[PDB]
């Protein structure tokens, strides 16, 4: 079961647990206002309906085991294909509307509602590593700085960008990296 014990995460962070109805029954999310959500699939995860309440203690019961974590500030990022922005708000107020490169017109950033999965100060991205040659237009070999993993499928926040990834200036990517915490909502919309 993840997040780990005591871990202070953001508000889009799902709980991950490693008959489909039968293990669902053996799990329950206990919150101060009994927050509702649903199961999504092995390994099953539970997502809150409109997020977690900020600064709320969450405990997960799964069988004879209970574990609990905390939520911090409500820091929300929204990526607009059409506005060409990444906008980061924290508790209502917006901190930065930042210009962003969201994929490329061939492969723009996939619409969805996600969370920051991890933080890596620099990450090298070689298309050869997943079977894509460098002589391709959708090919690359670069070091990404201040990379925040959006999806399992390879979107990173870190312009002809491939894999759907989100590109910002270094000043803005550094800040978001500073601002963001594991769990924070990243929203891809129009």
């Amino acid at each position: 079961v993840s997040p780990a014990n005591g871990a202070v995460v953001g508000v889009a962070h799902p709980v991950v647990v490693t008959d489909r109805r039968a293990v669902e029954r053996s799990i329950r999310i206990s919150t101060p206002h009994n927050t509702t959500g649903h199961f999504e699939w092995n390994v099953v995860r539970w997502v809150p309906h409109r997020y977690w309440p900020p600064h709320t203690r969450v405990s997960v019961g799964v069988q004879e085991l209970t574990e609990g974590f905390e939520t911090g500030d409500a820091l929300i990022g929204v990526a607009s294909i059409s506005a060409h922005t990444f906008t980061v708000s924290r508790n209502g107020e917006v901190l930065r509307t930042m210009p962003a490169s969201l994929g490329k017109p061939s492969r723009p950033t996939p619409i969805g509602s996600f969370h920051a999965m991890s933080k890596e100060r620099t990450v090298v991205m070689d298309s050869r590593t997943i079977g894509i040659p460098l002589n391709s237009s959708d090919g690359y070999l670069l070091t990404a700085h201040y990379a925040v993993r959006v999806t399992w499928s390879g979107v990173y926040v870190h312009a002809n960008v491939s894999h759907g990834c989100i590109n910002l200036s270094p000043d803005n990517a550094a800040w978001y990296f500073d601002a963001v915490t594991v769990g924070d909502p990243i929203e891809v919309v129009g």
